[PDB]
């Protein structure tokens, strides 16, 4: 089990080699201060692919076994963040610093993401230092101390407007124990510059209050003592062993990335493997508005993590009772193991459409078909205010459906002036902002081996003349087919056309002669590339196309980065980056995937909005892989 | 109960009535020759929208309950088709014929649809007169008459090349008790002329023969005897009641059109009306390929008709077996009225993915969901080799999902030249042929009422300074407006660019100040529109459109004719005609969706084709019209 996710005793182990052998004084990273050293967080490092394939197809020995440690290293002259390679489990040896061979230099400290510590500090200087210097305008709009709702704060990001700041808009909402604290704002955020080492040095460098902007809060309060602010009071058949599972048709390894989140690997139909790997690369959201954070916000999730958000699933309601849960064991911010119950479940789910059949008139005594149940790999992240459900299912034809479903709650504005420019009300003072969901995913298929071609087939109409009848014309109907031959020519443009059949081919043909393939068709009703004069949309570039097939390297294992987040001025991963002009005729080729939606929030997005229709992302179908319809057991 | 299709009662009844109306020159249509007269079909007529309504919601009578008989009155100097209104129901006493009031003048005899006596009749002529011309080529390529598979035909369509032309390629297969007949070209087709009212006038006016075309029969055995004929040797929580529908959450009429297939009318959502119909008008296929069928082929499928092939839906495949199942009654090509068990399904389907949810960190006690249930409305079309299931699935928030979902078996054709210019070979001499499947559907959507408007809203990006960080830029993310005037502008082209949030609206706006709309949201993967040169494409001109919206006219019922088959190149009803520059500000509308996609067939189409997907069509969803999320029960 070379693809298996670090378990509670390597993650031990990893960890305590790292105390062991680190000089630099450590502290739990659950306790950490900016200028402490910590471990950030520890987990498998995917092995090399040859190594790992050298192993699963001709049985050579496995691929040292490492984890990947990311390492604040904050007490020093210079501070910066580094990636430790450590292994091989089950007893390590050797720590290798791989920050610079990876990046191309050092990871500058104001990258690194925000600490659970670093948002408690937040928070106590908020409640402790900042808001009680407006107690009179916060007892107006808010009862605040005298009865009212307690109070809470919203994280947004990316955080200033620059490569190095470390300023983030807070919002302030009524902690309403009901869904979602984030859909009650009192109009009042705070940009807290939280760059300095130190917190005692951190300030809050600007006030918005329901419209307005401010110094600081000591400018709101005696404005509003002067009676020169008007304040808005708000009320209120299969088996799962380690990490692989085995059905009569399917074939793969499963697991969570910390931060990339659901991945599998190995993928193999009937025996024959259609894909080294399938996984999530990123999820982002942009944001709409006229109030700080709404109008700031573009969220590359995993800078906090798909797989450390991920969230136990309830049994019945996300996955059936009698499905089969999985843990996963993680260790982020803490120096001691975590388990995440339930994390995972597989389970086969019958469609409720016939998969194939037919009938007839009489006495052609022999039509009917067979029901479609298809097998289920599901998680769930939870990231702030809306839950992502990713589904890959697997169905008895060979094909294999990738998911994303988008649940929770969505995140309001106090409304104010412009603000139906921004959205929709969808309550009192309340406006619910326009926003974009995006995901990415990997796609690592291996058609019949290795070495892969790219093919466009498509329709086209052409005027001839009919043979029977030579004075007459017809539009006549026909495939057109093209082999793509550099990445360039496979790097398909968010909401332009593209070829309607594309897939990735192998040399050899099936029975026919047609090259084996299996095609990629995408689902989604993405809103409108980001303006690449953006100075940040390159922290997001893969969000220009709606599909790109490149050369797998093992020098570009993601298409995004958990440092990204805090700084998409200078990103850390430009996907972009990975095409190149290069040839994708008889290459190791991957597929990456951009799938998203709209959201303009609506009165029926609340309280929670719904999982209504079947998701965005992809299908991957054989064609002319097989010599027939497979079959099925 | 005026939606209601005609009972078995009520069709007996107007028959009757039909016979002694029209006296003695009658003849049972399930034998009768093209110079005899004869009552094709007889269905309900449905009601004008106002009569219906005044009944419905002001209680008024109901209108008289009535239905349409089509007569081929072929026994005269100048035959003619003729449509007659029937009524009133349960004893007609009055015979309309609204034939030239509702195409401006006489159907010409040429665009009737084909009857099973002249299939049966045209068999006859190819089995006993033609082919024997060719045994020695038969008995070659086929073993014809020496212990080989029987042979059979296969119909195509239009039929010929111009208005008037009654002349069809037929294809001979060999009739396997498998999977599919057509999946075995004998590589013969034959145009035979059947236009001549008498059958011994009928002539093959052409023939094709493995790549070469002929004559007649005749050239093509003497120059097979003449040794220059090379021949290739061919192997081988509710209920249900009468035509209502009843949930503690939705409430609606359902039926089949003869012609027009599933349809369903008085949609409410929690005692409110939604849409007064939503309705399949047609379902079409484009063929390429070189050999006749194959290339001329353009199916409108009404023309044979959806209700009138429906077939029995199979339990415990089709639909569950504890699903509820309603019978069908029709009356087309006899004499007598048909049953058609189980031809349709209502159940609940469990989609296995939460509706709703949302989770969070610690002491924030109150987090989870509920599953997903369903409504499904099910029936199936079995049109020669495709099988299409229609479905129309009612959510619990509100939402309406629309799908068609193709399975069955393709239609091959015999492989030679430049055949892979065509399609994918998937088999020995086989070519499985490329063809778009498209669908066109009715959505009579009554926000709020009758009066609405159409509202196009977007994204949009504009970059304006960071009002905390003037020297700063941000692309300012936002949405956009605008009122849709007229007909024109509401003509969404096929493939082309159209709003992302497109809703009719009434003028009323919910608690929220915002106009309360139903969004349509389509889900195609169309190919692309047949060019409007081809002088046949008016007949389904509804394939120039992803969505158009129009005035609701009781004179604009459909969107194509069981007529527009036999004769497209002057279609009896062209859609783009009702697109004419009227007003969409405040008028009954009615949207008008076309879904498809393009279809190569590949190995894995054979031997039968599978549903994997979600289908094709469209989603219709609440947007402000609610005030929150609708309760559940
Ligand atoms: C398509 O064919 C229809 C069937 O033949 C035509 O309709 C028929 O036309 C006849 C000739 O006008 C009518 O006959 C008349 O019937 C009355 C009342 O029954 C007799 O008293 C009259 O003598 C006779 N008219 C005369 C003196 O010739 C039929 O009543 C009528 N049948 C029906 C069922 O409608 C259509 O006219 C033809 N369509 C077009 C547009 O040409
Ligand atoms: C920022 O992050 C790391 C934390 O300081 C830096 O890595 C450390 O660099 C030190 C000096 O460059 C190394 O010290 C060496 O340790 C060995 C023991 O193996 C001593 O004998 C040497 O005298 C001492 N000096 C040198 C230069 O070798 C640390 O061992 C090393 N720690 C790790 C985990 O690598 C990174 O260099 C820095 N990042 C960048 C890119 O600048
Ligand atoms: C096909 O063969 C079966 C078996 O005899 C028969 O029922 C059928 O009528 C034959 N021909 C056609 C066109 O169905
Ligand atoms: C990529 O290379 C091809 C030749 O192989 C060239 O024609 C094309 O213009 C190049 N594109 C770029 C990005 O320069
Ligand atoms: C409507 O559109 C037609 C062409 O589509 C144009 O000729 C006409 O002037 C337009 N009239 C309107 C709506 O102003
Ligand atoms: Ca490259
Ligand atoms: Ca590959
Ligand atoms: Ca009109
Ligand atoms: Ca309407
Ligand atoms: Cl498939
Ligand atoms: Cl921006
Ligand atoms: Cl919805
Ligand atoms: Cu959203
Ligand atoms: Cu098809």
């Amino acid at each position: 089990q070379l693809f298996a996710d670090l378990s509670r005793e390597e993650l031990t182990t990893v960890m305590s080699f790292l105390t062991q052998q680190l000089g630099p004084d450590l502290v739990d990273a659950a306790q950490a201060r900016p200028s402490d050293n910590c471990v950030f967080s520890v987990e498998l490092q995917l092995p090399p692919k040859a190594a790992a394939l050298a192993h699963l197809d001709r049985g050579s020995p496995p691929p040292a076994r490492e984890a990947l440690a990311i390492v604040f290293f904050g007490g020093q002259p210079q501070p910066n963040v580094t990636e430790l390679v450590v292994g091989p489990l089950p007893q390590p040896s050797y720590m290798r610093d791989v920050t610079v061979e990876r990046h191309g230099g050092p990871l500058p400290y104001y990258r690194r993401p925000v600490l659970l510590r670093e948002y408690l500090d937040i928070d106590q200087m908020i409640f402790n230092r900042e808001l009680p210097q407006a107690a009179g305008v916060l007892h107006h709009c808010c009862s605040y101390k005298q009865g009212g709702q307690k109070l809470l704060t919203m994280n947004s990001a990316p955080r200033g407007v620059q490569s190095g700041d470390r300023s983030t808009w807070f919002g302030i909402y009524y902690n309403i124990t009901k869904g979602g604290p984030y859909l009650h704002p009192v109009g009042l955020e705070l940009l807290v510059d939280h760059k300095a080492l130190d917190p005692a040095d951190w300030t809050v460098q600007k006030v918005f209050f329901q419209g307005r902007y401010y110094e600081n809060l000591a400018q709101l309060e005696e404005q509003f003592e002067a009676g020169q602010v008007n304040v808005v009071v708000i009320p209120d058949r299969f088996s799962v062993q380690g990490n692989r599972v085995a059905s009569s048709l399917w074939t793969f390894s499963f697991g969570l990335g910390a931060f990339s989140g659901p991945r599998v690997f190995d993928v193999r139909f009937q025996g024959e493997r259609l894909a080294y790997e399938i996984s999530l690369q990123e999820a982002g959201a942009v944001y709409g508005g006229n109030t700080p954070a709404a109008m700031l916000t573009r969220y590359m999730d995993s800078g906090f993590g798909m797989g450390y958000f991920a969230t136990p699933l309830i049994r019945g309601v996300d996955c059936p009772y009698l499905a089969t849960y999985m843990d996963w064991h993680f260790v982020v911010e803490s120096q001691t193991p975590k388990t995440l119950h339930d994390a995972f479940c597989v389970f086969e789910q019958n469609k409720g459409l016939p998969l194939r059949r037919h009938h007839s008139d009489f006495l052609s005594h022999y039509f009917g078909g067979v029901a479609q149940t298809v097998l289920v790999f599901r998680s769930v992240s939870t990231m702030l205010n809306y839950d992502y459900v990713w589904d890959m299912v697997f169905y008895p034809n060979g094909a294999i459906e990738v998911k994303l479903h988008a649940t929770g709650y969505i995140s309001s504005a106090f409304l104010f002036g412009a603000a139906r420019r921004y959205g929709n009300q969808v309550g009192e003072h309340t406006l619910g902002p326009v926003h974009t969901h995006s995901a990415h995913y990997k796609v690592d298929l291996d058609v019949g081996g290795l070495e892969n071609w790219v093919w466009a087939e498509d329709m086209a109409f052409v005027p001839t003349a009919i043979p029977w009848s030579p004075e007459h014309q017809i539009q006549r109907l026909q495939v057109t087919r093209k082999q793509l031959e550099t990445e360039e020519q496979a790097a398909f443009p968010l909401g332009g056309a593209s070829p309607r059949y594309l897939y990735l081919a192998s040399k050899q043909s099936n029975k026919w002669g047609h090259p084996r393939g299996y095609r990629i068709q995408t689902v989604s009703f993405a809103g409108g590339p980001m303006p690449q004069n953006s100075p940040m949309e390159r922290a997001f570039s893969w969000g220009r196309y709606q599909l790109a097939i490149t050369q797998r390297k093992e020098t570009e294992p993601s298409s995004s980065s958990v440092f990204n987040q805090n700084d998409p001025w200078t990103p850390t991963v430009d996907f972009s980056d990975f095409i190149n002009n290069e040839t994708i005729a008889g290459k190791d080729l991957v597929a990456w995937v951009t799938a998203g939606f709209l959201h303009i929030p609506h009165a029926e997005d609340i309280p929670n909005t719904v999982t209504v229709g079947n998701g965005v992302g992809f299908f991957l179908r054989p064609y002319n892989f097989f010599d027939q319809e497979p079959s099925m057991d």
